[PDB]
């Protein structure tokens, strides 16, 4: 139950600049689960503007990237984004922090779907979200 | 009334590829308010891979304009950081030669809206902290 | 008669970083006109380096928006343009002159008119203006090639 | 003696990249007010990608603003004796060949008028000493 | 112990997009050791044209990567590449790969340096080389 | 010039693309030598220039040796992708900064199934900036 780079290309459609998910570690057909891995480097673009005497993560990245990886799951069982409910960001994430993102099915409501997802560095939770997300 | 993408710079310190605020058109301190433009073009990079065979805003970048637009409101009140964000409605694709004016009324938190030509693409609920 | 960006490129082979259009606001085989439209903000790269200080659009882009203009004109009219006869490449500017600051946040409304034929060069007119003020006038020659 | 490097390019003109469009000045004059700089074309500029990418080659108004470059810093190096410079005018521009990677772009601008802030060029780009493109040049100095 | 990417900034003038090195995670100046982090994911440019196709981390990077954990023990103890040898690639490195990098400053003849270095992902070794880097300015 | 290859030929060969595509075109090449030479430009617009150094731009001396292999790869091609299974003897000696023209020149000394030994030099203006030893494996 693995997916790298390349698998999770014949899923999304999304390129560079605008994959932010390096692998699948893990699915859950079952339990409508998966967790991802987004490693998170200096060399990477958003760091020069965000921000120049302080490389930090955009938060709506992570969200992006936890978005992405709940739309992978659905084209397991494209999906567009639809909303993002209760977002809350706790800790910086910073280049070497290893980025991993729990995403969990909760509502399949007629071509629609809901999902919650954290992202944690070290175990921490550095981020969490409610996703809506159809088609 | 006016702040041209030069005052931004010396307001917020983001910068390319994250400074999505070409424009303040408004404010007013009184009212609690901003409005801002973000142009839109088939010339910046994020197109090239939201999606190869369809360039469409992606939703985040709507909000994070949306939260820029935010925080410099914010500054003007007397830098910010996202904390919270909230009640995210994403309505339509902005593409390539889409103006977006971008209304934010404070209510730290506030209230956005994002509009294209008149239309309502994005809304939004937004904690922040410095 | 509006053509958005994904039609831009079944048109023209132009791709980033030099599709310099976002969309054709209005075009007429019979009067020889194009309205196109290039939107410009601060998430362009070439703002980063012209200048780092004060960013303005480079005259030369703005020239190139006119000529890619120009050329979706041309393809929009090659029946008519060449019944007595591939992509439109530029051969020739001339009537340069660049009025005012572009900058980022400005719409760029793109007029050009085909004016001369000849065996394969074309010639129009175009000027370009933000918020109906002139900033920028040019005559492009192309030459039909491969 | 009559050399600038990348580096001396810098403090004469406040360009940098995706637009400074040129690597060394070769000689320069401000006796004969004419200048000799050059570019070198490769694949591994980012323009190449979208112009065509199945067919890199380099565009039209990039040699013209690579001249215009040029014809800025002779401007610049005669202005203790003429007197930004910013382009208000191109005029005459023929593209004469086309232009790819590997191509070691010469540049030649030579001033004709001075006329109260406004000066005027002519200017050639050349690959292998055969002419590229012709064009003259109309900067104005203004801050 | 540690050096995040900001003191990196201080010691090492590399920046965008040949800064190569996330943190540092510990040295020892006694041992003259280093180990160092690099992140790899889909999101760096380089994956574009290497291969399109095939995203897969150029063995000169990896390299780099190594020569730029070296200049910092170096430092710690510009440094300009000199010479490299004995560069052996064993394993492609892809996008997700956490890249471990450990270098060992073996002799200081003079003005000269010169290391012994690794990389590695899950712990297995993925390139090793000798580096050779001049102190020049 | 029955022997010149441009950047679209080299495209046909090689697998490398922008920002990892590093040279411009091929200038000679004897299947009878093993010889191949090769150029690339080096300018102020390409993007390693505004991270090293920021206010020094140089080549970095790993690119060197990459637009070597590249050219040593396009030679074995043409002898019969080749990836880079080692790198020996690589001496740094001159700084490549914009406006240089590298002239590459790559010799296959063996060849030990798959696995393919050259001697390579990369030169400005005459002078060698740059030599190695390379072995590329697979055919």
């Amino acid at each position: 139950k693995q997916i790298d780079v390349m698998g999770i290309r014949k899923i999304l459609p999304h390129r560079y600049p605008f994959a932010l998910l390096d692998k699948i570690v893990d699915w859950s057909v079952e339990d409508r689960t998966i967790v991802a891995q987004k490693n998170v480097t200096i060399n990477e673009d958003f760091f020069n503007g965000h921000f120049p005497d302080f490389p930090v993560m955009p938060g709506v990245l992570i969200v992006e990237a936890m978005a992405q990886a709940t739309a992978i799951l659905g084209e397991l069982m494209t999906f567009m984004l639809a909303g993002i409910d209760k977002v809350r960001v706790k800790r910086p994430v910073v280049p070497g922090d290893v980025l991993v993102i729990e995403s969990r099915m909760v509502k399949q409501k007629n071509i629609i779907c809901t999902a919650e997802s954290v992202a944690k560095v070290d175990g921490q939770i550095v981020c969490s979200a409610e996703l809506m997300a159809a088609y």
